[PDB]
DNA sequence: TGGCATAGATATCGCACGTCTATTATCCTCAGCGCAATCAGCTGTGACTACCT
């Protein structure tokens, strides 16, 4: 099931990345949330925005 | 027959509305210091009495 889920390239809507464990966009990060490491792998690009786990 | 203007279906991000929890100061009340008019003991005054000449 995890392998099948990873087969999805990226959702079509930026809003789908909000508070999503597999999506986790940049703008949606809360006050206490930060990307570590800052050199993490990019899962994809949605409308110019990089996707991180 | 072939390329592109234009009408249809579908979301989509930005903007505003309803709601909550934070991680270290403020406010009544009592025992101990004061200020203002009587009253008793210290001090001053008058009289009793032993002592010296």
């Amino acid at each position: 099931f995890q392998a099948k889920h990873m087969d999805q390239p990226l959702p079509t809507a930026i809003g789908l990345y909000k508070n999503h464990p597999l999506y986790a966009l940049k703008r949606h990060l809360l006050k206490y949330e930060a990307i570590y490491p800052e050199t993490a792998a990019i899962l994809g690009y949605c409308r110019g925005e990089a996707v991180y786990s």
